[PDB]
């Protein structure tokens, strides 16, 4: 997260860290056994880490659970990143409490101007790598579709939305992928891509979760 602030331990209880011997992507807990992240974060050997704040120290509240299966959207295209969503089923359910909690899926899409909270342990520099030990937060608005398409002409599909600041300085970055964009208490976006980090006129692009709620429900129901 570039231009963000320290969230505070366990203030974002649905945030998860996907670990394969090191933190590689973020994710969101939507029920005690399922997590939603990005299809480009897929790999085998994933351990889901819940209740985390400092990813390099065990401080208490952490629950490490292995993934039983990862379901990448069948129409995910790795070249355009269209349908960049993946569901991970956990080997055992998580114990939910005030530090580990699920986030609700939306009933409607959000409109431009809506302010959202993006969080993650991704890079905090737009030029160079500085990865933090604790969770960072950033409040960003969803942008209008014209500003998004004017920023990435021909690269935005209807399953993507831009959120961020065109003046630059604040944005999500590498390491944040798969993580949550929460607006009014609902999961509305998944950190997907962007051109560099916090660059002027290059806002972050996110998976538009409201278009996948029926798919998420049907898939969890049959797995
Ligand atoms: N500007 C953004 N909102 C953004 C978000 C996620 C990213 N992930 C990456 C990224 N991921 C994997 C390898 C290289 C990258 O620059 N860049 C990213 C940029
Ligand atoms: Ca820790």
């Amino acid at each position: 997260i570039v231009g963000g602030y320290t969230c505070g331990a366990n203030t974002v209880p649905y945030q998860v860290s996907l670990n394969s011997g090191y933190h590689f992507c973020g994710g969101s807990l939507i029920n005690s056994q399922w997590v939603v992240s990005a299809a480009h974060c897929y790999k085998s050997g994933i351990q889901v880490r819940l209740g985390e704040d400092n990813i390099n120290v065990v401080e208490g509240n952490e629950q490490f659970i292995s993934a039983s299966k990862s379901i990448v959207h069948p129409s995910y295209n790795s070249n355009t990143l269209n349908n960049d969503i993946m569901l991970i089923k956990l080997k055992s359910a998580a114990s939910l409490n005030s530090r580990v909690a699920s986030i609700s899926l939306p009933t409607s899409c959000a409109s431009a101007g809506t302010q959202c909270l993006i969080s993650g342990w991704g890079n905090t520099k737009s030029s160079g790598t500085s990865y933090p030990d604790v969770l960072k937060c950033l409040k960003a608005p969803i942008l209008s579709d014209s500003s998004c398409k004017s920023a990435y002409p021909g690269q935005i599909t209807s399953n993507m939305f831009c959120a961020g600041y065109l003046e630059g300085g604040k944005d999500s970055c590498q390491g944040d992928s798969g993580g949550p964009v929460v607006c009014s208490g609902k999961l509305q976006g998944i950190v997907s891509w962007g051109s560099g980090c916090a660059q002027k006129n290059k806002p972050g692009v996110y998976t538009k979760v409201c278009n996948y709620v029926s798919w998420i429900k049907q898939t969890i129901a049959s797995n």
